[PDB]
């Protein structure tokens, strides 16, 4: 709703939304991430990473290899189209990206690369 | 925001929120349920049912035994503090209840009784 | 035992195993799927689909959108190495595939494509 | 078989079984829990906790509130029949409990109380 959306990751390992639609008339899109819980990020940390559906698995695996101090994301990973930092309850982070990076007819997924969170903390994103 | 909350159950079998806090000032609390996907009621129907944490297994068990035709809810189930109807994508329902029916100190859960849905589609609710 | 395995998917959305080793000496491999429970296909159907971990997410998304008549799988989805049928309480289905469809140094996943189940009904398959 | 069982919690948040049968003639029952993968206790610890299916939601909730130094278990929780302690990969722990604490007929669930894991790491236990 407009060119930005507010996403929350909570203490049950879930995102409040599992589907995002990005309007073609948006030059950029902004994702605002908050964490509505009471748990630290060493325990229940969440980021919002975006890649094609096909790349999801790879990013996730490489990322949990990198650890906390690297936000569970592989540095200079060319498959991550856009991402937030990893936060804990009470923290916030936003990222804006170019909608011209996405393309009509490809399937993208967004998820949390923190170990195992991606089973539930994921959702589709489409250019519409 | 105020004495009411908007909950949405989607196609990935989840609620947008897994924690609700009802303020003591509320005379009545309202829940507005929605189904943002595009899957039908028979495949992915969702309801919002409230019971003490203690009663959740029974309501959910007795409920899935009841069937689609009965919104998967034991008719006249006494353990059910409040509930909506089961809806499919595109539909809505609300339920309002007296806060006098809840008590401080007790633990309640809200959940969906459509077969298997309460594993992910559930949450806590407290009178604070 | 041999080049086959017997797997059950219950009314709680769980397969009875998380991992399947496929011995390199088998020419064909056969999975015999059963569904212990009282819930029907349309409500709790279970299939066993196999793909590389990388292709899984897309198989799932595309299958969700295919409908029951299609066993929630996309017709002629080239990413599906093999699959059973969607079966409900009390039914059985088997499938046999050539182990040459499999390469080692590839991670495989098995899962059910029925709406919302893939988060719980999944496991790994390794050509060992 | 007989009076013990060996279960594993992996790095995908899954137990290697979803059902356990406790022979009514065993006088004590021992559960051996190990943790295969590569991740640590704070990112993916697993404990083995047993309670009636009724009491499960409440033990799980009071548990995550208890913190990692309490193994995500409320102490002296009268609802916990038996439990191991939380362990990371590479670890192991056992618990032997008195089969006279169980009653045939009544349903039991075992599960991990680590934040958001019980949704995936859970199963039933029956006295036979
Ligand atoms: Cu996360
Ligand atoms: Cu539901
Ligand atoms: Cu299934
Ligand atoms: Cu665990």
């Amino acid at each position: 709703a407009e060119c930005s959306v507010d996403i929350q990751g909570n203490d049950q390992m879930q995102f409040n939304t599992n589907a995002i639609t990005v309007d073609k008339s948006c030059k950029q899109f902004t994702v605002n991430l908050s964490h509505p819980g009471n748990l630290p990020k060493n325990v229940m940390g969440h980021n919002w990473v975006l890649s094609t559906a096909a790349d999801m698995q790879g990013v996730v695996t490489d990322g949990m290899a990198s650890g906390l101090d690297k936000d569970y994301l592989k540095p200079d990973d060319s498959r991550v189209i856009a991402h937030t930092k990893l936060i804990g309850s009470g923290e916030k982070d936003s990222v804006t990206f170019d909608v011209s990076k996405l393309k009509e007819g490809e399937q993208y997924m967004f998820f949390c690369t923190f170990p195992g969170h991606s089973a539930l903390a994921k959702g589709t994103l489409t250019l519409k």
